[PDB]
């Protein structure tokens, strides 16, 4: 009847103000949440926002990463202090047809994810392995037996393997940004919230300075982990009786999260810089896995002569598949915790880590193995590029649960009926988050019509553009009845 019941308080390792050890202890689950700030469903758009604007976007890195820090320690926060998670509080909260609709959408935001790692899992063995490219899929569902084998390890050990990964993508793309030798004094001047990034005047590759930013600021959280943070940090045993131990224990989850988010926030830097300094100025034609492959892969599109030995020695392109495989490997743990807490939170369906990986990786490789069904039969021609627009294209389902997740989240917390006139949140972080839940509910709301008609490929159909359109309006709207159903029943327990 409480969130992840096989890992709640586990170990609670507080020793007096032995602090740093303490914070040794529980490191664990911010580890786990960033590392899904790390997928290479954005991989190409910081190194494209790179190359259309050369270190120009590095202070909406900074910002959406802080405003992903915000809202992840505020559900840490209901994780901690109300012993539930936010799957939990908000079906407890309203009814089980609201339960139900949130438990698919966000079903179908993890799927969306899914989707992302398996192709980039799949395309990793396509360039490491020359697996065909129909063979590395049917591979990657087998990661079941390596969640068999990852669900004897144990925490201490699951969550120091997710850090290992993210040193891995960490230190692969810091390795070609040390070859490289970029300029950081230009680097430091765009980490600088400047003004010249919220303009849209110089239109490099389609693409304005405010498109990318508001792009980048739109895609700040991801509601899966959301739920996530606030199952995984009731992993550690709290008393819920001394304020000075809880309070002390939301410092503890909030500089773990801070100490992981950041190291997210870093791969981006090191992506959009990737952009910048490796990559000659607009030599990325092909954002596909496969054309950043090719593009480490020949040495004119570099910008340095080190580079270019190691490039054509063939290095470089390997440790962006292998960065890859690691990215990859995040979906089959963060996505089945994830999947069993909205479960067994929004419809209490207790299933197990057997049904639940199978279940997520089969309707996540069907519309893969369809795509490449399709592109193998024209040829295998653009089959990498139509894979990218597959993976692009599923991440509306993101936007689908965005608002369901942040806005809950934000009045949950907020009020004392559930937190407490004591851990309740300040008078700071009630505009803060306000701001960021209007700032990207709007902004998710406007991706709606753009990804709807982007299902449509660019080829517009003025017949079924009109169609998208009626389309696009029905779902915002839908939404929009979704979201002031869900703010009613929340500020009646409020
Ligand atoms: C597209 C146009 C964009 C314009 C952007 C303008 C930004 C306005 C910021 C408003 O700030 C919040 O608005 C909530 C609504 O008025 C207030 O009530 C809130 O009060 C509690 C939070 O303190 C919550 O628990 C409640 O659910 C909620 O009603 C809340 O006090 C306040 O901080």
């Amino acid at each position: 009847d409480l969130s992840l019941s096989d890992i709640n308080s586990t170990v609670e390792v507080p020793e007096g103000h032995s602090f740093w050890k303490t914070l040794l202890a529980y490191s664990g689950p911010g580890a786990l949440v960033a590392v899904g700030y790390m997928d290479p469903g954005n991989w190409s758009t910081s190194i494209t926002g790179g190359q259309n604007f050369q270190y120009l976007l590095l202070s909406i890195i900074v910002i959406s990463s802080l405003l992903a820090m915000l809202l992840q320690n505020m559900a840490a926060k209901l994780g901690i202090v109300c012993q539930l998670d936010l799957a939990q509080a908000i079906r407890a909260r309203t009814s089980r047809r609201l339960g139900f609709i949130f438990w698919i959408l966000t079903e179908l935001a993890i799927m969306a994810t899914d989707i992302a790692e398996v192709i980039g899992a799949a395309i990793a063995l396509y360039l490491l392995f020359k697996i065909p490219i129909f063979l590395a899929v049917v591979i990657t569902v087998l990661d079941v037996f390596l969640l068999l084998l990852l669900n004897r390890i144990g925490f201490r050990k699951i969550e120091a393997l997710v850090v290992c990964l993210i040193f891995v993508i960490l230190f692969v793309f810091l390795y070609q940004i040390i070859l490289s030798q970029p300029a950081w004094h230009q680097v430091a001047k765009g980490l600088i919230p400047s003004w010249a990034s919220v303009q849209t005047s110089p239109k490099i590759g389609g693409q304005t300075p405010l498109s990318a930013s508001l792009g980048i600021i739109g895609a700040t959280i991801m509601p899966h982990n959301l739920f996530l943070h606030s199952a995984i940090s009731q992993s550690r045993k709290i008393d819920r009786t001394d304020s000075s131990k809880v309070a002390e224990a939301v410092r503890f989850s909030n500089w773990d999260s801070n100490i992981q988010l950041s190291l997210a926030m870093v791969v981006n830097a090191l992506l959009l810089i990737m952009g910048v300094a490796v990559f000659k100025s607009g030599a990325v034609q092909d954002p596909s896995f496969f054309g950043l492959y090719q593009a480490l892969s020949n040495p004119d599109m570099v910008s340095n002569p080190v580079l270019a030995e190691a490039a054509r020695s063939g290095v470089l392109s390997t440790l962006f598949a292998v960065a890859l495989l690691a990215s990859g490997q995040n979906s089959t743990i963060t996505g089945t915790i994830t999947g069993q807490v909205i479960m067994e939170g929004f419809i209490h369906l207790r299933l197990p880590l057997w049904l639940r990986r199978l279940v997520t990786r089969l309707i996540a490789i069907i519309p893969v193995v369809v795509c490449v069904a399709i592109t193998s039969h024209q040829g295998s021609l653009d089959e990498h590029q139509a894979l990218n627009n597959l993976m692009n294209n599923s991440q509306v389902f993101l936007a689908l649960a965005l608002p369901f997740s942040i806005v809950p989240l934000l009045m949950l917390t907020d009020s004392a009926a559930q937190m407490g006139n004591q851990f309740k949140n300040t008078r700071w972080v009630k505009v803060m988050g306000w701001l960021t839940v209007i700032i990207l509910t709007l902004l998710n709301l406007i991706s709606i019509s753009s990804q709807i008609a982007g299902f449509f490929g660019d080829n517009p159909s003025s017949q079924d553009l009109l169609l998208s359109q009626v389309i696009s309006i029905g779902i915002i709207l839908a939404m929009i009845g979704l979201l002031i159903w869900t703010i009613i029943d929340i500020r009646r327990f409020t």
